[PDB]
């Protein structure tokens, strides 16, 4: 790509948000799109990406940021970890996440009314959920009602392709939850979650589903990876975003200009920082590091919010999980490893997570003197949850999973089950993405301040007690479990479990809010049409935008963010569409 080109639109970051809008724009093959992008050009080409069984085992490799990042910031506690994974490749996180795909609840997204107005409401938003996917059910498991989740597009996603010896595990699974009065669901893509499920997944054929899908043989789409950005290319006087500045792997700096619009889509983290590096941001953060102001956006960076998580791992009976067939090496290994490059098939095309579990935990809470005080100081309304909404995500992953065990050792023997208890309706304030300094290539300062609030960890440890009972005193499962891993969880202990869930809690990979859609500069940093408050002819289309975070995994609200942009995009630029 020759230096000082002009495209009609420039997309800053080829993550998932950015190749929708990207691939959405050039349906006009005489639309000129140019994507650029930190990391690789060719995923599809490299196994790890494209093989779901190896997801985890992205985590510090060469295609993850690895951003350090304080995950708790409390007077009484604080830890700082690495890596914060982030998608460093086309395709950003959705070339390395765990494939879930489940949009939320109506009562949550209603709520974004309030800073989008009703065109970001459940409702409207629907065919935006789903107008990305093509829903599959080949072997015809599911009710023929769900290919409504499908609109067509091109990432291809089905519920799990069941691995056949975890039927077993399943069977238990399902009967301990419904011991426990907790109902069953599989529609949960109408606005309403309550219960167990059999997940989608961007999984088809065994082969992950990446947005990278969408900006593929499309002569239209120039594709520049491995660049670095510098800065939004700003006209004060204009006021007008006019391109992008990168660093290319020479060192050498680049132009490229959009002569309709940019979109920035570097995702929570980056998209923050570029925009405070290119003036954009709080003014007195941006005078510290000798940036001058442009517009003073007080909202660039903050209302940082992600879910909290406390994943917990029980041994469990052998084939009850598959840490003997894909975790460790052997014949057992190199037999569905055989399989799976022949016609991929087996369970190395397993993103091992197959029952997905949103309870709502009342009754345990009511259990806490400090969580009757707090709702009932709420005009007796669920401080959580107040409109129906799940509490918590249970990932059942059928496997001992390293990216949810930052600080212990694989077990050398055994099958376990990694259960990842995801606080999905926090009520901790959020956190903040600041800069380090002017420098590009230093990642910004990123503080999740999860369990600023008491009462989270309240919540989740009552999320641990409900997801211990499931599995220690539910049907069938209770039989399964061998032991707990790597020590006893506390959970007789109120005190050692306010330690238990700081010291053992991760990001459950849901960063969101830095640049958050809102109407007006003094509410968040872009406007119901996704405009930067203050800049013409930039737009940001990615997480940060995310007002109030899903009750879930949050891939799907983001696709449909990238969707809903190339739309108001499109019927913007008539002469185009
Ligand atoms: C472990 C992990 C596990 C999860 N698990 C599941 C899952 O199971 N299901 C689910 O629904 N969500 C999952 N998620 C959340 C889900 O994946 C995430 O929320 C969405 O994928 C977020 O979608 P954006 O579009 O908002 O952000 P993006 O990062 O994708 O794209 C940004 C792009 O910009 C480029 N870029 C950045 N900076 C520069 C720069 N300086 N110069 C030049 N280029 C730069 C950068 O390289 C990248 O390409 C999971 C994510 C993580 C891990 O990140």
């Amino acid at each position: 790509a020759t230096d000082g080109s002009h495209f009609d639109f420039v997309i800053v970051g080829g993550g998932t948000a950015g190749n929708t809008v990207a691939g959405r724009l050039a349906e006009n093959p005489n639309v000129t799109v140019l994507i650029v992008e930190a990391g690789i050009g060719n995923p599809e080409d490299i196994p790890e990406i494209t093989t779901p069984s190896s997801a985890m085992d992205l985590r510090n490799s060469k295609y993850d940021w690895a951003y350090k990042t304080t995950m708790v910031r409390r007077d009484d506690y604080e830890r700082i970890e690495k890596p914060n994974t982030r998608g460093k490749t086309l395709g950003g996180s959705s070339s390395l996440n765990y494939f879930t795909w489940v949009p939320g609840h109506k009562a949550t997204f209603d709520q974004w009314e309030e800073f989008g107005g009703k065109e970001w409401t459940w409702d409207p938003l629907v065919p935006y959920l789903r107008k990305s996917a093509t829903y599959h059910d080949d072997p015809r498991l599911y009710s023929p009602e769900l290919e409504k989740i499908g609109g067509g597009g091109p990432i291809p996603i089905s519920h799990a392709e069941l691995i056949d010896e975890m039927a077993p595990f399943r069977e238990n699974l399902t009967k301990a939850w419904k011991s426990m009065g907790q109902p069953l669901i599989e529609n949960i893509y109408d606005g309403e979650m309550d219960g167990l499920t059999h997940c989608c997944d961007t999984i088809y054929r065994g082969q992950r589903s990446g947005s990278f899908l969408f900006v593929k043989n499309k002569p239209n789409i120039t594709i520049v990876p491995e660049v670095h950005s510098k800065r939004l290319i700003i006209n004060e006087a204009d006021r007008t975003c006019k391109g992008v500045t990168v660093v290319t792997a020479a060192g050498n700096e680049l132009n490229f200009f959009a002569d309709r619009e940019v979109i920035l889509s570097q995702g929570v983290f980056e998209t923050p920082k570029l925009l405070m590096l290119s003036g954009i941001g709080p003014t007195r953060e941006l005078s510290r590091h000798g940036i001058n102001t442009i517009v003073d956006s007080r909202h660039v960076g903050q209302n940082l919010m992600d879910h909290p998580g406390v994943p917990f791992v029980l041994r469990v009976k052998d084939g009850f999980g598959m840490d003997d067939v894909l975790l460790r090496h052997g014949p057992k290994r190199d037999a569905v490893v055989s399989a799976y490059n022949k016609n991929r098939s087996g369970p190395v095309g397993s993103g091992l997570l197959e029952l997905v579990g949103f309870p709502r935990i009342d009754k345990y809470l009511e259990k806490d003197a400090e969580y009757r005080k707090a709702k009932a100081a709420n005009g007796g309304k669920d401080p959580f949850s107040p409109l129906g909404q799940p509490h918590f995500e249970l990932d059942f992953v059928c496997m001992f999973g390293t990216a949810f065990q930052w600080h212990f050792p694989t077990p050398k023997t055994g099958d376990h089950l990694t259960v990842v208890v995801d606080l999905v309706r926090p009520i901790s304030d959020p956190g903040e993405v600041t800069l380090n300094s002017a420098d590009p290539f230093q990642q910004p300062n990123i503080n999740l301040n999860f369990f600023a609030n008491d009462l989270d960890i309240i919540a989740m440890r009552e999320g641990i007690r409900f997801s211990y009972d499931l599995l220690f005193k539910g049907e069938g499962f209770k039989d399964l479990v061998e032991s707990e891993y790597p020590w006893e969880m506390p959970l007789d202990s109120d005190k050692e479990m306010h330690r238990a869930v700081l010291d053992r809690c991760q990001t459950a990979f849901h960063p969101t809010g830095t640049a958050r859609l809102s109407k007006n500069i003094d509410q968040g940093v872009v406007d119901p049409k996704l405009k930067v408050h203050g800049i013409k002819k930039l737009r940001v289309a990615d997480a940060s935008v995310i007002p109030i975070i899903p009750d879930c995994k949050i891939q799907n609200s983001v696709y449909a963010v990238g969707e809903k942009c190339a739309d108001m995009i499109k019927a913007e630029h008539k002469d185009l569409y």
